């Protein structure tokens, strides 16, 4: 598993469940094509996005659809999305671990890159 | 100023100066046309990039540059920047932003 995603929810103090997570890449073009894409479990992860064969340096953007969960729990949210863009690199054995904290007005965002 | 910018650095305790934004505005195409740019000050703001008649209802993305600060200051970060993208209808807008060579929190404080 190289690229996992998960998501907390700082206004409840919980994982953030069911959220819609979409995986791009950017293409020679210079757009964003898609690449994978799932929904966050009841522990706010998302695993199995892709494999290692597919995973090659490139620059990727993790599109977190904040907006849609917090209508879900009735509380009105100022972003359409969280977007995370990076440049994958293959220097040595990694796994990149996508982490976002979410509240109405703010997210943070970290990525934990471990061998 | 309905839309005000402040960027600041966790690693130094200090503003973030001389960051670059950009601002984008989603057409009717669907696509993000240039709305406005600059770079932060001495006190990491960004004041003037609109102006309340330009600053019509829309969807927006607000692209700080963070990769290039983190490279003037000689880190290789992990982002290629910090998107904030929103909708508009609330009118003054500050979007600020904390930032980490592998980090980065946003929040927008929306005032009348
Ligand atoms: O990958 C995990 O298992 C795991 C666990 C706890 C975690 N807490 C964070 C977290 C905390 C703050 Cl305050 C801000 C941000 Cl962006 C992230 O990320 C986690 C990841
Ligand atoms: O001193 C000011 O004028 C001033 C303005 C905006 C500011 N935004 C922050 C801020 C943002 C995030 Cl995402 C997390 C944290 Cl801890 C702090 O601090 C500010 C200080």
């Amino acid at each position: 598993c190289p690229l996992m995603v998960k998501v907390l929810d700082a206004v409840r103090g919980s994982p953030a469940i069911n959220v819609a997570v979409h995986v791009f890449r950017k293409a020679a073009d210079d757009t964003w094509e898609p690449f994978a894409s799932g929904k966050t479990s009841e522990s706010g992860e998302l695993h199995g996005l892709t494999t290692e064969e597919e995973f090659v340096e490139g620059i990727y953007k993790v599109e977190i659809d904040t907006k849609s969960y917090w209508k879900a729990l009735g509380i009105s949210p100022f972003h359409e999305h969280a977007e995370v863009v990076f440049t994958s690199n293959d220097s040595g054995p990694r796994r990149y671990t996508i982490a976002a904290l979410l509240s109405p007005y703010s997210y943070s965002t970290t990525a934990v890159v471990t061998n």
